[PDB]
């Protein structure tokens, strides 16, 4: 069985608020992966929290949400048009407005017209996406919050969009796709399980994948990050799939991928 | 002059309530450097408010700060020692939280007995480092709902520490001390300048530094962040520094740096 004081930690990780839209199977795994590491449980406890707030809370608040809630109820109005300004508070989607309209310029003819398209870690972005055309998308994520939103906006605005959860460090999606995003995914899925990006892109039931990094420049060159990830993602990438093109808009590294 | 447009847009974000405590002369930085990238200044804004949260706004949300007020209030009725629950609120600090004692048992020695100590967008941390004995640092950072934090506890507690405004891309800081911490810092800062890294670590007048880096690791070995830092770090260090030792603590790669 599991300890006392380790259950009173995991619950603790599991009644907070800042956590109350996370996958509670998520909490849960990245909790007792790192219990084995500490003596104290409420230091994997703080441990969890820190690795949470990584990989899915510091995209997007909790009130924030809310937030993006009302802004949404006033885009399907057709007046206000905030619709940018509920895309702009999650931290990846801002990141893409400005070059939005290049993005797809480069990117949907990839996707082909009216494609089943497979949107993986997608936060916010399947109501960027269904704003500009490509309204037949299943996103997937462990923030149900993001997954709530999509669905709702979905239905509002007459979209086939969908959204579920989906913990990618334990299931690799098995749904039939003519393309899948796996946007600013791979560093924070390699974070959590060495290997575990090649295996979804050597997996994934989809022929044409758009895969992308963030280029953490503001001005300055940085550290090289955009040629650390264009390395690492050559190095891993499996040998039936081919890079088909690559560019950067709006720090963001874009490589359009092939099943070979 | 300045374009009123321009000037809308530079206006909305400095009335916006999540930049309420950025030094203003950053916002207005930031801003006037991407203003020249974009057609339309509301996409500057938008690439600013990215560039913004991505540099320091990430770390600590607004209402997290009256949340960290509250939790201070009470850690010096030396009651609660909700100390650490209010550390947990600022990502860098939350991070270090479970390996301090690891930390200070490894670092403190390096700094002096009674050091005067810089600590170089210094976040929460000296409220971490004077709860743990070193009571006479100066932080500074462009984040002033930090330094105001920061300055109260200390004057509370009855510390020399104190803090202050600064932005490290336009000044570098001129204070004498015994040893300056640059922690987590320096990938940002080359981030927002090419070379000012550099620039900084050769022209600060303390003879010791602790310069430390985050190792995005998860439990995967991600994409090697921590060697690329390393190498990155050994590269552009300025000759007349050595550093004295390297090892990592929590997921931060931390270097000890003498002036040679
Ligand atoms: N193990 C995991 N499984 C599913 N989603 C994950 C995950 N780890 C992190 N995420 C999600 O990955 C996202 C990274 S931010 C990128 C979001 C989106 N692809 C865009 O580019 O706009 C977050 O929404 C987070 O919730
Ligand atoms: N140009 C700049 N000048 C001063 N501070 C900056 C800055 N760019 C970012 N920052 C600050 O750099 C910090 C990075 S988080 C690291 C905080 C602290 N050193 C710790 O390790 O706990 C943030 O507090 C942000 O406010």
């Amino acid at each position: 069985g599991m300890d006392e004081r380790a259950q009173a930690a995991l619950d603790a990780l599991l009644s907070a608020k800042n956590l109350r839209d996370v996958c509670p199977e998520t909490v849960r795994r990245v909790f007792m992966e790192l219990l084995p590491r500490y003596r104290k449980p409420k230091d994997a406890e703080k441990a969890a929290r820190t690795h949470l707030h990584q990989i899915t809370g510091a995209f997007m608040t909790a009130d924030a949400q809310k937030k993006a809630r009302a802004l949404l109820a006033r885009w399907n109005e057709g007046d206000e048009s905030a619709l940018a300004a509920a895309l702009s508070l999650h931290a990846s989607t801002r990141e893409r407005l400005p070059g939005a309209d290049e993005w797809m310029r480069r990117v949907s003819p990839f996707l082909g017209a009216d494609a089943r398209v497979l949107d993986l870690a997608c936060g916010l972005n399947p109501i960027l996406l269904g704003s500009m055309g490509v309204t037949n998308a299943l996103g997937m994520d462990i923030h149900l919050g993001c997954v709530r939103l999509v669905n709702e906006t979905a239905r509002a605005r007459g979209w086939h969009t969908r959204a579920r959860a989906c913990d990618l460090l334990s299931e690799i999606p098995a749904e039939e796709a003519d393309a899948a995003l796996l946007m600013k995914l791979l560093p924070v899925l390699e974070a959590q399980k060495t290997g575990r990006a090649a295996e979804l892109l050597a997996s994934l039931r989809a022929p044409r994948l758009v895969v992308t990094f963030p280029t953490r420049t503001l001005g300055g060159r940085g550290v090289g990050m955009e040629k650390h990830y264009a390395d690492w993602f050559e190095r891993i990438l499996p040998d039936t799939l081919s890079v088909r093109d690559r560019f950067t808009v709006s720090d963001e590294l874009v490589y359009l991928v092939e099943r070979t």
